[PDB]
This record gives C-alpha cells, structure tokens and sequence, in this order.
C-alpha cells in the first residue's frame, strides 16, 4: 500500500494549487516496479496532469514504466448565468465549481483569471463548465511588444527582456525574441509576463 500513499503525495504535491483532494492508484503489475525502496517519478512524458498516465519510475539507471490512476477534485470555471454568444464573460456571469477535474470535457477553465475580457462563441447556459473550445480569449500579450521574462529554478532566478513572436492569451505558450536573439518559449501569466519553469 506504500506505493500508493507515495504517489498520492507525489501527485498532491505536483498538482498543488489546482486541487484539495488527490487519489492515485497503481495500474502496471507490482512485479515490474523498481527494486528501490523509493523510486523516483519523473513525468518524461506527455502533458496530461491527471486521469491515466504514464510515471517514469527511475531506479538508479534502472528505468521503469508505471500505468497510473490519477483522482483529482477541485475548482474551475461554469457558467453561472446564461451568456449569449458575443456576449463577454463578467465574475457576475462566470463563477468557481468545485468538481472533479479529472471528469471535466477536456480545455475546462479552471482560474477566473484566464477569462478577463473573454467571449462566448456559442449559447452558454448555467452550470455549464468553461470550455476554451466554447470561448474567444483576448490577447494578454500582443506580437511586438516588449515582455518581462521570469525564470524560475531551485534556487536560482532570472530575469530578462524579450520581444513578444505571437499574441497569447493567460496561460497560453508565448515565444519570446530576447535580445540576445535568441528564442524562448513560456507561459503568459495574468501581468502579462512570461513565466518559464526551468
């Protein structure tokens, strides 16, 4: 049962600030599993946060594949009232949930922050989750302008001035030319500067 509890931590831990509430369960056969005592779990994979995934269970240059189960409750954006198309999302229109992210129809919204001068592209009505797919989001970051890039790692920090390639809404990829010329890639935040995990 010990595995269970480490990947259970390990996920609450990674999905820190998305959810409350994480349940993991092993899939792949036991007798596979790493002869460590503690494997480590690397994500070398695909960008899928949640559901059934694929952990890389490291074994001092002994590799292993886990098929996993992963539970995850917490908030997103539904519709709190009914929104005609072409109609902007307001917080009197939009509210948090919480729910079972893991059940959610892939691209929900899950931060109000994401949804600042956005638009309906179809007839939204209450309860409904907030789709990218259903929505317009305005561009927090616009081709050409110059951008605040921040990089953060263990125990070390950059930051550095670029020039933004493509508009990009909250939380979507932004390319950014530092002046250096040199091309970077990372996530808009809220202020509308670009955040990279190094």
């Amino acid at each position: 049962q010990d595995i269970n509890a480490q990947l259970t931590t390990w996920f609450s831990q990674r999905l820190a600030g998305f959810s409350d509430e994480v349940v993991v369960t092993l899939r792949s056969s036991p007798n596979l599993l790493p002869s460590c005592e503690q494997p480590a779990f690397s994500m070398t994979g695909s960008a899928k946060l949640w559901g059934n995934v694929n952990v890389v269970a490291r074994c001092a240059n002994e590799k292993r594949y886990l098929q996993v189960n992963v539970q995850a409750t917490g908030n997103y954006v539904a519709v709190a009232a009914p929104i005609a198309r072409g109609g902007k999302l307001t917080p009197a229109n939009v509210t948090l949930k919480r729910g079972r992210l893991d059940q959610l129809p892939p691209r929900t919204v899950l931060d109000i922050r994401q949804i600042q001068d956005a638009v309906s592209l179809r007839d939204l009505a209450p309860g409904q989750p907030v789709q990218l797919t259903m929505i317009r989001q305005a561009w927090r970051v616009k081709a050409g302008q110059r951008v605040q890039v921040i990089a953060n790692g263990e125990g070390f920090s950059v930051n550095a001035e670029g020039q933004a390639m493509n508009n990009a809404a909250v939380a979507q990829n932004a390319r950014v030319r530092m002046t250096s010329g040199q091309i970077v890639s990372g996530t808009v935040d809220s202020d509308g500067n670009i955040l990279i995990n190094l």
